[PDB]
C-alpha cells in the first residue's frame, strides 16, 4: 500500500488553481511526467486520481470494478446535452435505450449508406482548395471543422450548415461553442456565485435556448413532413429499443442531436488537423500515404470499398490518435471499495481520470521512441497490448461514432493526398488549443494541385 503523489497546492484552494489555464490537459500531462503513473488532484469540491500507465489503466477499464463517471465539465455540458449518450450515466434508462436504438445506425455496415453524403462534403473541401489562388494558404483546423460539422449535419439530420459558404459561424454554432466554453471554465472558478459571473450565466441560458430552438424545430419539421431520409433523425423517430420496447421521446432526440453536433465539430476535425500536421512534418510518411491514395483512389469519386482499401492512411490516423488523441481524457468511478494496482486503495465512488496522451506515451508498452510519428506501429494491429491504445474510450461507454469518424477521416485524408501536394510554408510550431478537444491552433499549409479532375 503506497501513498500517491500530489502536485503543488495553493492553500485552501488545494490543487484547483493548476486548472486556471487555457491548456489544462497539457498541464496535467507535464504533472504526470513529473509524478508518474498516478497522482491525486484535490479541489475544495472534489478529488480526482489521474492515471497515466497501461498497468493501472487496464484495471480502470475493468467494467466489473469501474463505470463511466461524469467529470465536473461533463456535468456542466449536461445542461445542454442532457441525458444524451455522452452525458448520461450507464444506469439511467435513457442511456441503454438510446445505445440499443442507435448502435446499428453507427455500424461499419451503416457507413455504406452515409458514404455518398460524406463524399458531398469532401468534394466541397477539395473544390475550395482547387479554387485558391497562387499566393494563398489553407487554415487547416478551420477548414477541417467546416467539413466535419457539415458531414454530421447532413448524415445526421439532412441539414446543411453550408460551412464552406461562410466566414462567420452559423448562429447555432456560435451558441454551442460559447456554451462549451462556459462549461469548461465553470470548474476552475473558486467562487462560482461571485456577481462577476452573472453575465456568463445569462449568456449560457440564452445559448441553450438558441440550440434547443433550432434542434426542436428540425425534429418538429421532420415529424410534420413524414419524409423518410437515410439519416439518424429518421432512425430515432422510427426506432424502438428491443429491450424496453420504447422509442426515444423528442426531448431525448434533441439531446442526441446536440451531442452528435458537438462531436462532429470538436473531434474528427482535430484528428484530421493533427494527421495533416504529422504528414507535413514527416515527408517520407506523406509520400507513402500519397502513393497509396494514388494507387487506390482510381475513380473521380471514391467508393466505400476504395476507402476500406486505404490501410496506410488508416495507420496514419491511428498514429495521430496515439500522439494527440483529440478527446484526451475520460473519467471512471469505483463501483465498490477496491485496491488499484495492488497499492492504491479506493473507496466506493472514488473518481479516476484517464490521461489518454500519457497512456499513449507509456514507454513500457511502445518503447523509448514514443514521441516519433511512426504509422508502422499499427501495421500488425494484434501486436498492441489490451488497453494500451484508447482514443475512443472503453467498453460499453466507448465512442459510438468511431466507425463514422474513421470512415470520414480516411475518405477525406485520402482525397486530400490524391489531389494536392502540401507545403509547411511557415515551418509551423505546434500550438495546441483546448476546448472539449485538442486542435492545432494557427496551423496553415499551402497546397499545390496535382490537377486531377473530380
Ligand atoms: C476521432 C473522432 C472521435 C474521437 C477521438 C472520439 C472519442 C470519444 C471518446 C474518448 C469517448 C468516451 C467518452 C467518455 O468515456 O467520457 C466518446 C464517446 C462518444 N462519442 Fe466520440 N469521438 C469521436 C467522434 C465522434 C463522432 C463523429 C460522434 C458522433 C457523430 C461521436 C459520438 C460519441 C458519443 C455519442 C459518445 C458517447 C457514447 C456512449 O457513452 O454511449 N464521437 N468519443
Ligand atoms: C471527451 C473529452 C473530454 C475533455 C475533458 C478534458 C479536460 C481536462 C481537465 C480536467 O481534468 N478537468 C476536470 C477537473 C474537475 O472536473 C473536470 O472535468
Amino acid at each position: 500500500i503506497k501513498e500517491m503523489p500530489q502536485p503543488k497546492t495553493f492553500g485552501e484552494l488545494k490543487n484547483l488553481p493548476l486548472l486556471n489555464t487555457d491548456k489544462p490537459v497539457q498541464a496535467l500531462m507535464k504533472i504526470a511526467d513529473e509524478l508518474g503513473e498516478i497522482f491525486k488532484f484535490e479541489a475544495p469540491g472534489w478529488v480526482l486520481r489521474y492515471l497515466s500507465s497501461q498497468r493501472l489503466i487496464k484495471e480502470a477499464c475493468d467494467e466489473s470494478r469501474f463505470d463511466k463517471n461524469l467529470s465536473q465539465v461533463l456535468k456542466f455540458v449536461r445542461d445542454f446535452a442532457g441525458d444524451g449518450l455522452f452525458t448520461s450515466w450507464t444506469h439511467e434508462k435513457n442511456w441503454k435505450k438510446a445505445h440499443n436504438i442507435l448502435l446499428p445506425s453507427f455500424s461499419q455496415q451503416a457507413m455504406k449508406g452515409y458514404h455518398a453524403m460524406m463524399v458531398d462534403i469532401a468534394v466541397q473541401l477539395v473544390q475550395k482548395w482547387e479554387r485558391l489562388n497562387a499566393d494563398e494558404h489553407i487554415e487547416v483546423p478551420e477548414d477541417m471543422t467546416r467539413l466535419t460539422l457539415d458531414t454530421i449535419g447532413l448524415c445526421g439530420f439532412n441539414y446543411r450548415f453550408n460551412s464552406f459558404y461562410r466566414d462567420q459561424p452559423h448562429p447555432f454554432i456560435t451558441s454551442m461553442v460559447r456554451a462549451l466554453d462556459e462549461a469548461m471554465n465553470k470548474p476552475q472558478r473558486a467562487n462560482p456565485d461571485d456577481p462577476a459571473y452573472d453575465e456568463n450565466k445569462r449568456q449560457f441560458q440564452e445559448d441553450i435556448k438558441v440550440m434547443n430552438d433550432l434542434v426542436d424545430k428540425i425534429i418538429a419539421d421532420r415529424k410534420a413532413s413524414g419524409e423518410q431520409s437515410d439519416d439518424l433523425l429518421t432512425h430515432m423517430l422510427n426506432g424502438k429499443d428491443p429491450e424496453t420496447g420504447e422509442p426515444l421521446d423528442d426531448e431525448n432526440i434533441r439531446y442526441q442531436i446536440i451531442t452528435f453536433l458537438i462531436a462532429g465539430h470538436e473531434t474528427t476535425s482535430g484528428l484530421l488537423s493533427f494527421a495533416l500536421y504529422f504528414l507535413v512534418k514527416n515527408p517520407h510518411v506523406l509520400q507513402k500515404a500519397a502513393e497509396e491514395a494514388a494507387r487506390v483512389l482510381v475513380d473521380p469519386v471514391p467508393s466505400y470499398k476504395q476507402v476500406k482499401q486505404l490501410k496506410y492512411v488508416g495507420m496514419v490516423l491511428n498514429e495521430a490518435l496515439r500522439l494527440w488523441p483529440t478527446a484526451p481524457a475520460f473519467s471512471l468511478y469505483a463501483k465498490e471499495d477496491t485496491v488499484l494496482g495492488g497499492e492504491y486503495p479506493l473507496e466506493k465512488g472514488d473518481e479516476l481520470m484517464v490521461l489518454i496522451p500519457q497512456l499513449h506515451r507509456d514507454k513500457t508498452i511502445w518503447g523509448d521512441d514514443v514521441e516519433e510519428f511512426r504509422p508502422e506501429r499499427f501495421e500488425n494491429p494484434s501486436a498492441i497490448p489490451q488497453h494500451a491504445f484508447k482514443p475512443f474510450g472503453n467498453g460499453q461507454r466507448a465512442c459510438i461514432g468511431q466507425q463514422f469518424a474513421l470512415h470520414e477521416a480516411t475518405l477525406v485524408l485520402g482525397m486530400m493526398l490524391k489531389h494536392f501536394d502540401f507545403e509547411d510554408h511557415t515551418n509551423y510550431e505546434l500550438d495546441i488549443k483546448e476546448t472539449l478537444t485538442l486542435k492545432p491552433e494557427g496551423f496553415v499549409v499551402k497546397a499545390k494541385s496535382k490537377k486531377i479532375p473530380l
